[PDB]
């Protein structure tokens, strides 16, 4: 189905050039394009597996020694992609679930499992710092659906030893709602 | 309300003497009285907080250097006590939740949180070995109640860094049901 | 022919969930499903190679970092499966052979070679502790068949440096027979 | 009088073979025949001193480097033998004495002095782990006889620096009686 | 009821001055007042808890940095006090029990438990050296009472890992009786 | 019965002089008399236990500091002696068993157990190098007798932790038969 491509470089100039070349190489969407401390550059792409494998191969080969890391995550639910690049909005104040992991890969995989295994809205996937640091996914919906999504996502991250913590908030206080659902 | 008292000793002779002396107090139930590999003795008591505080106080004193550890868990839901000493029967084949922790204390606290915070049956609390080793609680009910119980118990254990793993089995196979719900 | 699947996990909760999933994934029989000290969980399956490979693949992928070890032992004699889950009953009191190894894998392979290479009854395959610990297989039959089974099993285990000891008891005493053939 | 023979081996296969050979060598009774962690095997025999010395000599010589340890305990009271292999029944619910030691040898010697030095029933001798590990003996009778047995057994074990603890329970509770007198 | 007060000082001159002040502060009896190697001074008092707590408080405050240690042992059977300062006379030649411990506190507590838990005469409590060294208590009476006293005292000391040895001598020889019962 | 004596010398001259006294003793058979690298001399003797113990005493006193090692193996089956000095003939192809050990002592003891415990022909006992190095015994007969001999010899060597490997060849290839049965 859909796939995520991650490419991390030692150079910002190379990161911008390679990001540009990957977008032209296939039908891929740019999800993340940013500098990470201490001067590394991160790119995240979303699209069909074939296009993602092609874009990541183009990027990795042209990167040479500037390549920090590259990764392809296959069979990702389509709603995961706008949750990485931004938000999937929620109307009313409903139950919120937060699953915090180490690494964006564990976070994406757990979020994928949550959307496939429940009827929640995956609101956002957030990287606090880089690809190896603290990440969290936010889900919203009916309290029962959220509890199911939180359980399924926790099992996914826990199997890899990458679960930090998970919480369920049946009806967040108005002062917390915007921070949880928007950031 | 109800309380759990835990007394662990390196002496089987002291364990049996102290277990007997604890039962001299009215309204205390000896939930567990067992030998722990390689030659430790474990006593778990249930009853009113006052009786348990008294029983454990005396037990800790009189054990002296043979005392491995002692603990009092106050405000425990009454259904947790038969789940420690045996089983609360499941009279319908429904969804099962298992939460595994390090230490019996984290397991009892998470089991207590699950019964207070959802509409599940707490089937059993199992200590694989001693009070510091692997423990797990088993819950049963509708998938949505079980998802809520597993989430609430996981948050309780995770706050102490003592969560191992948690699983939800919506429709357990014939061959696994007996082992999960009875042991 | 028949195959043995072994899955060892760091988590009891994962072990029970994965045991359930493996049973639903294919036509496999649960031979062993138990906690091993200091809190590991062990699953052993029996069935056709295809079903075993499928169940073990399902289990290993879903296990992630909870996986301690996994193994598929192909072309196993059918009588080895009930000897792992329990006992194969002994027809009449005769000679007994015991082959002790390090690891259940060396023990299963040795037991399989013994049954294929002689006319003995494979009574049981016993794990004293976990999958990497002391294991032993018990065979029964005529002295000559048992000698042949013990020799063949010892060579199998010895080739891997995993043989502890092997013994042949031609006429077991009343008091030892029950322990050797049942376990007690 | 009667004697106890102990043989500990590094191999289960050798243990079963040597156990069998010792039973054929003389008129000895098999008291214990079991695996001990981490894969050692333990044999305990009872009978006449001559038969025991013969069986243990046969076993030790054939054991070679598989021998962990061997021991012969001479002049043992006959009631000690069924207390090692199982239980001696208690004719009435009465006072109980428990003497816990390091090593089965110190425990057998203390049990033997207790039976010879007082009018108690030696209920059982329990070896929690192996031969060098924690062991305990259980005696039953009237308070005075039990006090005498516990004192005599404690002095025996204490002289060798092998006494863990000793207790006297004049009136054991129903819930403890079964565990003390049966296990 | 009755209580024992222990005050240990680094100075003999301060010991004698504080001993004098404690005797004037309350209705207390001087049980022990002696130099201990390598030049420490020991004071032991007997009396009512209130008077003992008052005398020990007076002593501890005035001792300053000269204080080695101080202790108050409450609920002491009255017969323990003359057994510390001297001897309780023995009516006739019967059985003798000796319980040897590390520390005078373990010895006093074991002696107190023995008199309360049996019909023996507590003959004497002896400190071979100082408050932390080898101590022993001597009891006398019928064999059965002595066995009970020795078991109860041994359990008290053994629970704290302070039991050296305990012995029962049913019919002491003429030549040993005087040494055991008088010193 | 029969026995083997093993004498190892630092000197070839001393070894040959001692071999001469053994050749002159009518009750002692000089089985092997040869140099071992790096210039040690080896004598192997056969005879009854009395004759051997004496030959070893004669050798140990006459050699003094030139003796590297000496060993007496008692209760050796007579067929082992020609298997040490040469071969026990076997012509027609039969099943073959090989038991390999560390040390000639473990090999002789294993070979002796094989001949006593089965109807095989012990063909030869071979030392690849010296007395502490790799050795092997070769047996021939019916497959069932060979299986029994190999099992019994393996248990003998294994008990001493000196078993390398054992093999059974039911139907040897003629090109391998000559090497196994003759060397
Ligand atoms: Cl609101």
């Amino acid at each position: 189905s859909q796939a995520i491509g991650i490419l991390e470089l030692t150079s910002i100039a190379a990161g911008m050039e390679l990001g540009d070349a990957m977008l032209k190489s296939a039908n891929v969407d740019l999800l993340v394009s940013k500098t990470i401390s201490p001067g590394k550059f991160l790119l995240m792409l979303g699209g069909d597996i074939g296009a993602i494998q092609q874009a990541i191969e183009t990027g990795t080969s042209q990167a040479g020694e500037l390549l920090v890391d590259s990764l392809v995550l296959a069979n990702i639910h389509p709603s995961v992609l706008p949750a990485i690049s931004g938000l999937n909005s929620v109307d009313k104040r409903q139950a919120v679930g937060i699953v915090e992991t180490w690494s964006v890969a564990a976070c994406i995989s757990a979020a994928d499992r949550a959307v496939k295994g429940s009827n929640v809205t995956l609101v956002r996937v957030h990287m606090a710092f880089g690809i190896g640091g603290k990440c969290y996914m936010v889900v919203a919906g009916d309290v029962s659906d959220v509890a199911l999504a939180v359980t399924v996502a926790s099992s996914s991250a826990g199997a890899y030893g990458l679960l930090v913590y998970a919480s369920l908030i049946p009806r967040p206080h108005e002062a917390m709602w915007r921070q949880m659902v928007e950031g």
